[PDB]
């Protein structure tokens, strides 16, 4: 469809993250537990409230009672996403991999980051052999073996149908 082709280029990694976390205004916790608010910004993983407010106050930059505005929430979304891309790159393990990935699987690289972390994701040794191996479909049953999948599956799903094809079609009809 010529609408079919266009959802390609309405899709980028912005948009990927807005689907799998969500936008929410106010402090929750996560399917972890963990105390997050905008887009998947993890506050921190103490069980103590207060210190989760006194984390938002830092990272915005005012007092705000554990409720931001959607402006707030997408700029430091994109602090996220930019720490995400960082990290990628000067890792001499992910790097390599990242570079030999196609635009959408980059897209579910960081997305992956953003999620769990570098460490946690340069540990999926397996998996990023695999990945640079062009072996998708071993690559995503493996990822579907992982606590980061089985502990959230909505969370991941969708990235790791990306990594087995390449193409946006997980984040299509919500």
């Amino acid at each position: 469809t010529t609408e079919n082709l266009y959802f390609q280029g309405s899709m980028n990694i912005f948009e990927m993250l807005r689907i799998d976390e969500g936008l929410r205004l106010k402090i929750y916790k996560d399917c972890e537990g963990y105390y997050t608010i905008g887009i998947g910004h993890l506050l921190t993983k103490s069980p103590d409230l207060n210190a989760a407010k006194s984390e938002l106050d830092k990272a915005i930059g005012r007092n705000c009672n554990g409720v931001i505005t959607k402006d707030e929430a997408e700029k430091l979304f994109n602090q996220d996403v930019d720490a995400a891309v960082r990290g990628i790159l000067r890792n001499a393990k992910l790097k390599p991999v990242y570079d030999s990935l196609d635009a959408v699987r980059r897209c579910a690289a960081i997305n992956h980051v953003f999620q769990m972390g570098v460490t946690g994701v340069a540990g999926f040794t397996n998996v990023l052999r695999m990945l640079q191996q062009k072996r998708w479909d071993e690559a995503a049953v493996n990822l579907a073996k992982s606590r980061w999948y089985n502990q959230c599956p909505d969370r991941a799903k969708r990235v790791i149908t990306t990594f087995r094809t390449g193409t946006w079609d997980a984040y299509k009809n919500l």
